[PDB]
């Protein structure tokens, strides 16, 4: 199928530094849940697939610049991001959590197990008041250009002393070095790291969903338009959603999630 054709090859951008979503093997080849899912979705469509590496900070500009056609990199679906790109339906959930080292004063919290910032209400606002007091006078680290940064900078938990790094591996090491007091990231990121490193990282407070954390992880695609590029982009959105539905019906997304996360993180 020639490039530009109705049914041509799809280039998918991923980071390669975010296990178990996307990572690199010892040979440096890209692996993980999203690599295997991308391949399965493109097989359903009957289109060829190429996976290419892209740094997280530059991921959305790179899509806009046409370095690739789709983002599959653990990217949460948010209304903010929908201002400039669009998403497929979600294929997996990712709850966020605060993490500290064993010994921290935050290990004595009593919050709900989870809160949803879109559903909101008085009990959620009270939990945020508690978190505001818990973070006062502490340093908190997170990955640059994430929902986690957005939340912390929002004022919803007060005026936070935020530290950021380009990659989640740096966040993990800032926390375990003791150089930062608290970190915010996906719960699955902290458990993947706790599992590999053996370091005593502990989740504290409620898990976070909704609001600045969005609603699941989806395929990021350029917004449709009327020029050649734009009608191809509209069709890619249509094809991805059909393929996700088919994969879900066949039990594929669930099976893959268990094979990577150890539990069914799929949507
Ligand atoms: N490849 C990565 N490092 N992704 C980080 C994603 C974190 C979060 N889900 C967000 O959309 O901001």
């Amino acid at each position: 199928v020639p490039r530009g054709s109705h049914m041509d090859k799809i280039k998918i951008g991923t980071e390669g530094a975010y296990p178990p979503w996307n990572s690199k093997d010892a040979s440096g080849a890209l692996i993980g849940f999203e690599v295997e899912l991308a391949e399965e979705l493109c097989k359903i469509m009957g289109r060829e697939c190429t996976i290419v590496e892209q740094d997280w900070d530059g991921m959305i500009p790179a899509l806009l610049m046409r370095k690739f056609d789709a983002i599959m990199a653990g990217m949460s679906i948010t209304a903010e991001r929908q201002k400039t790109i669009t998403f497929s339906q979600g294929y997996a959930d990712e709850v966020a959590a605060l993490a500290v080292m064993k010994g921290s004063s935050l290990e004595s919290m009593d919050t709900p197990e989870g809160i949803n910032l879109t559903l909101g209400g008085s009990a959620v606002k009270k939990t945020l008041k508690t978190l505001t007091a818990a973070l006062a006078g502490k340093t908190v680290c997170t990955q640059t250009g994430t929902i986690h940064q957005n939340f912390l900078e929002s004022g919803d938990v007060g005026k936070v002393n935020v530290r950021t790094y380009k990659t989640q591996d740096e966040v993990n090491l800032d926390l375990t070095s003791g150089r930062c007091d608290v970190a915010l990231a996906a719960a699955v990121a902290f458990t993947d790291y706790a599992d590999k490193s053996g370091k005593p990282v502990v989740l504290v407070g409620p898990t976070f969903s909704g609001g600045a954390f969005g609603n699941g992880v989806g395929v990021g695609i350029r917004q449709g338009g009327d020029d050649a590029i734009g009608t191809r982009d509209a069709k890619l959105l249509k094809d991805f959603n059909k393929a996700i539905n088919t994969a879900r019906k066949q039990g594929i997304i669930s099976k893959l999630a268990i094979k990577h996360f150890g539990f069914d993180a799929s949507m």
